[PDB]
């Protein structure tokens, strides 16, 4: 054989947050299509690849939604 996987779902991390700013954005619901949830935690692995959103209710909750989470890291990209 060659070689495996080598993803993680390490602990979460905080949303960023901003004062109460006019131009502010509100509704944050969990990532995850069966969960509607209030999302405080963010993707760390999303930020770094560069998809939107990605906000979690709970640690708990991520580490389940992980299962199919990662699945939408690897995203089917195309060449026009
Ligand atoms: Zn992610
Ligand atoms: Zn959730």
């Amino acid at each position: 054989a060659e070689e495996e996987y080598a993803e993680d779902c390490p602990e979460l991390v905080p949303i960023e947050t901003k004062n109460q700013e006019m131009a502010a954005v509100e509704t944050r619901v969990c990532e995850t299509d069966g969960c509607s949830s209030e999302a405080k935690l963010q993707c760390p692995t999303c930020i770094k690849l560069g998809i939107q959103g990605s906000y979690f209710c709970s640690q708990e909750c991520f580490k389940g939604s992980w299962a199919t989470h990662k699945l939408l890291h690897k995203k089917a990209k195309d060449e026009k």
